[PDB]
């Protein structure tokens, strides 16, 4: 059939961006509950009702999830401009090769704000 | 003339249970969840109502099937003898096309943070 | 550069009715919503800044037509006659298009479990 | 035997306005919401039937007063003149202490930032 | 030591039937929710760790409990034998009680719009 | 007549325990989207309808808003164990001479946990 499933989780984290203007909010030492959604598209398994496990996804993300997770993102490598977009190229780049079948990471630096990848 | 897209959401509390799963897995026993479903179209909107179609509408169409689901075990239901996120979505729209031609997506989130989306390809 | 999408989300309290909804149907009266309004940009991220656009600038450009929506009865805005969620997403791409040129998406929701989007299609 | 407060919740889509507010205050504009109304009831807990009283009892009662509320422009309903969270509340526990005994509390929510408590004090 | 009140939550996705409704009322059906429960403490606050209790300590008691609960079958559970919000409360109380000392409420919440919530005998 | 507001901000701002044990994942530099609901208790005016215009508790919050808010909590003076208790405690101190209505604060660190301070 083909479908496209999810797994959502939530990081609590500092970080700062370091090129904007000295009187920029953006620019001071800060934090979030950072949302990342985890999206997959694949072929319905017939036998097991399923593209994938919930719970393999789980355990594939944790390692990236546990150096993000109550840490200050500028000091992860790659990740000195963490912005949202910065965020979801590097989760991507870290999971894309550990699960092939990814085909869209979303997070959410705030209740009211989103930013979407899908390796284009 | 203009295209776009509506979609009108539904919860429904119900019972499951996986057949197929290992025999410790957790998704194995009887639980349930509130499962919520988002119906989805697309179309032109018309001049003068302005809109595509009512919103109620949509929750007209659905009715019936959603009180086969809500209040229910899922399992029990022909055609959900496997009922995951992904066959829930199949199903809902093997369902539903039919009566709402327009229908581009369904969406099904077991829990708060997980979810299914099909669009019938 | 990597294509990504961003959006921003608002909301405003207003009051509003349907004039050409049959006789009897309740959005023919006079009420209001809390509605919800995201804003969706699509661009090449740049590498320097990381990012395709700062928000606090979209945040900026929407405030004036964020002001006429909000606290306010729709109906008494020129071309929200008929304030649907459909003509709210027109009438809003409208407004911002030509002040944002990355502009993709605008999405209104009217309740809690409806919804709408227009991609100027 | 044991003492719980149990609560339900209703959502309405309304309009209303401030009379009485500085000339140009935003609460003076006609506007609306998506209110939220809690209505939480006090009792003994029933050995029989294992509750105070059916979520879907209380739901019955408040059936009448909700929909005077929703899809209405508030300021029309005798008593509700001056439709500030506060009065709407008590307007509430009015219209329904008399046909819920065991009413303990009305709980108002404008916006999904604010709310309004009263305990018939 | 300022005193204070504390709570963590905590959403199990559970299957159960109400024994005792009559025979057509959709309770008496096999059906689930996503159960969310909110253990209060109160206590005095800590001059040097700045808490009453490390949020962390109480998910950790709570976590057997949480175990019998969670992707079950509550009819199954001794004590649940009529598995309704009140009685589970009162349940969740008992269980949670001598692990707990500082416990001040249970909060239980079957759907969105519904609770209960309970502070002993 | 005497009725219970509230009115709810969210602040994204970092923090970090410093009397948590050396492997404790608060110790580490982090942060979170905190909610603050601030509550007041009164008589509702006859003529107004209300117990005191929204629009005044905003205005009279929002400065002690914008310390916490994309900030390094640590930073602020009286927080230097920026726990939720002592976010209600420091919130109380600043806000109840110039707020008598003040009858309770409310922080929630995360979207799963959360802090009530009455003055006591
Ligand atoms: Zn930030
Ligand atoms: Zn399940
Ligand atoms: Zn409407
Ligand atoms: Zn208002
Ligand atoms: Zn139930
Ligand atoms: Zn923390």
């Amino acid at each position: 059939s083909h479908m496209e499933l999810f797994k959502e989780f939530t990081f609590e984290s500092a970080h700062r961006l370091p090129h904007v203007p000295e009187g920029h909010k953006c620019g001071r030492l800060h934090g979030h509950s950072f949302r990342v959604a985890i999206h997959i598209e694949g072929e319905v398994d017939p036998h097991t009702g399923w593209i994938r496990d919930f719970a393999e996804i789980k355990a594939i993300f944790k390692p990236i999830y546990e150096q993000l997770d109550h840490n200050y993102l500028n000091d992860i490598p790659g990740l000195e401009n963490p912005t949202s977009e910065n965020l979801c190229r590097w989760i991507w780049q870290q999971l894309k090769p550990l699960l092939p079948e990814l085909s869209k990471v979303r997070v959410h630096e705030t209740c009211t704000s989103g930013c979407e990848y899908r390796g284009d």
